[PDB]
């Protein structure tokens, strides 16, 4: 399936070359996959989601995205016109609160919610959960991840937002899930992405156009961007039949357009997402 005019994140994760502007893809779609998107919430309402979202928990007084940051990442993985994955279904958990924060027992409570929900929910071609958020160091945040994680759910994260070495922050310094950071639609590592030995992959995080509250859209830039696009890369592949939870990061890594993104520090992957459709 071709997508015409698509954002260039998009059009970027299914081709071997910048400056496209169509995105390509198995019209399978991740069509019986699922991705929670743990975040400030999902405007289930946009008619981007057409249906396939929805809020599954709130930790506050209400489960609606009064931000956008969530809308916007959920947009990315499964939205009709912005979604690397257009036929997911979409569950929002809501751990940040409306001004974009969350405590860090708010957060972990969330991953256990999630590696106990998909029990609940169906979802025969595999879960993923993208957290487009993190703080500091902290091996309990790590640890939560890492059980969501090991009870077979692809957990996609942010590598963040600083500059700096990933290894200082939490949930990205956590080994055993994808660590995502961020790049431009020149191949250029985001000006503002993290990076460092615990990176697994890059996806498109600088002016991303997305799902947006109030019915609406905007372009926004961070890691908080190119982990939704992992995330919805690897439902889609994990519909195709191609890999599984356990594996996606490691999958995704071995496919990726590699060697093509500039100013990735020495020790860092150069490694860019990558669907390898073939129209």
């Amino acid at each position: 399936a071709a997508q015409t005019n698509a954002p260039w994140g998009l059009a970027r994760i299914s081709s071997t070359s910048p400056g496209t502007s169509t995105y390509y893809y198995d019209e399978s779609a991740g069509q019986g996959s699922c991705v929670y998107v743990i975040d400030t919430g999902i405007e289930a309402s946009h008619p981007e989601f057409e249906g396939r979202a929805q809020m599954v928990k709130t930790y506050y007084y209400s489960s609606r995205d009064g931000n956008g940051h969530g809308t916007h990442c959920a947009g990315t993985v499964g939205s009709r016109t912005y979604g690397v994955a257009k036929k997911t279904q979409l569950f929002g958990v809501k751990v940040l609160d409306d001004n974009g924060s969350g405590q860090y027992s708010t957060i972990i409570a969330g991953m256990d919610f999630v590696a106990s929900d998909k029990n609940n929910r169906n979802c025969p071609k595999g879960v993923v959960a993208s957290l487009s958020l993190g703080g500091g160091y902290s091996s309990s945040v790590n640890s939560a991840a890492a059980r969501l994680q090991s009870s077979g759910v692809m957990v996609a994260v942010a590598a963040g937002n600083n500059n700096a070495d990933a290894r200082n922050y939490s949930p990205a310094s956590e080994p055993s899930v994808c660590t995502v950071g961020a790049s431009d639609r020149y191949d250029r590592r985001s000006s503002f992405s993290n990076y460092g030995s615990v990176l697994d992959i890059f996806g498109p995080g600088t002016d991303i156009l997305s799902t947006w509250i109030g019915g609406s859209t905007r372009s926004i830039s961070g890691t908080s961007m190119a982990t939704p696009h992992v995330a919805g890369l690897a439902a889609y592949l994990m519909t195709l039949g191609k890999t599984t939870a356990a594996s996606a990061c490691r999958y995704i890594a071995d496919t990726a357009n590699k060697g093509d993104l500039s100013n990735i520090p020495f020790g860092t992957v150069n490694l860019l997402a990558y669907n390898n459709y073939q129209a």
